[PDB]
């Protein structure tokens, strides 16, 4: 399950963070027009950039304590509050998240290992909720 | 607390261990032999190398598993039959593991954060009385 599934990802994260990420940057193209040093390279090159490296297990890293201290899928408020308010963030929507999560699925359904597909979904879903809530647009 | 230091930790994970790994092998020399690969190598040397990275991470990923999952610092004896049963801990006696949570608290002392370095100190004594109780030398 979802749990089970933390301690996974966990096991290997920096190689699962930067190849889930990768999947939603090409998934979403002009998803890289946030980052911008991240522009006509390669996914190899990318994973040989010392930015992409920490900034995607840091991603990760915290992701996975948010989903650790969630209740049924739903996360903490202090949690939600805490990811709308990192000035890092700042001219973020919640519609970048959603595009995360979808790919995050994706990725897990084409994974052939047994991940909780349909609880990432809704914690996905239940963690954009919250970050309105607590003020993203 | 513990629990804070805990996700303190974990939201740095790959930084953290490599410096705790490092100050352990750079304070008992001889426990570098475990380790033959890391012989003859300065501390930029292996962090240079991904396979220090990946390794170090893999063990702080559990310690940290082990750690959450204790009760007022005293692991779960079927965790630490685990790290008994491990092949790559062969040959390991309680005192390699003493070593490791000297070095890990005295990290923590020096480093000027707000671990609570006691809760370290009594937990690394509780895993090793659980190590031998589980049957490791
Ligand atoms: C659960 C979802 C997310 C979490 C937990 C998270 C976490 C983080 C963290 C911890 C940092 C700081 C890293 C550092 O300072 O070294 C960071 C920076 C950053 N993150 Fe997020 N992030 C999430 C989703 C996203 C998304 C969806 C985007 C963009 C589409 C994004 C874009 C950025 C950017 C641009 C930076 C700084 C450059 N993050 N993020
Ligand atoms: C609570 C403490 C520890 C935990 C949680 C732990 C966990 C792990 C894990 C998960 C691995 C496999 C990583 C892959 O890659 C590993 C490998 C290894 N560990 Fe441990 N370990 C601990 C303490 C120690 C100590 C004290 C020693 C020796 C002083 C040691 C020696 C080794 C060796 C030699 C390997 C194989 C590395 C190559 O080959 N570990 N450990």
């Amino acid at each position: 399950g979802f749990k089970q599934d933390i301690a996974t990802l966990r096991g290997d994260l920096r190689t699962y963070a930067q190849d889930i990420f990768l999947a939603f940057l090409n998934k979403y193209p002009d998803e890289k027009r946030n980052f911008k040093n991240y522009v006509g390279k390669s996914d190899q090159e990318l994973k040989s950039m010392a930015k992409f490296g920490d900034h995607t297990e840091k991603v990760f890293n915290l992701m996975m304590e948010v989903a650790d201290r969630a209740t049924d899928c739903v996360p903490l408020a202090s949690d939600a509050s805490t990811l709308v308010q990192m000035k890092q963030h700042s001219g973020l929507t919640t519609g970048n998240f959603e595009k995360l999560f979808v790919a995050l699925v994706e990725y897990m359904r084409a994974s052939g290992q047994s991940f909780d597909s349909q609880s990432w979904d809704r914690f996905g879903k239940n963690l954009v909720s919250a970050l309105s809530s607590a003020g993203m647009k």
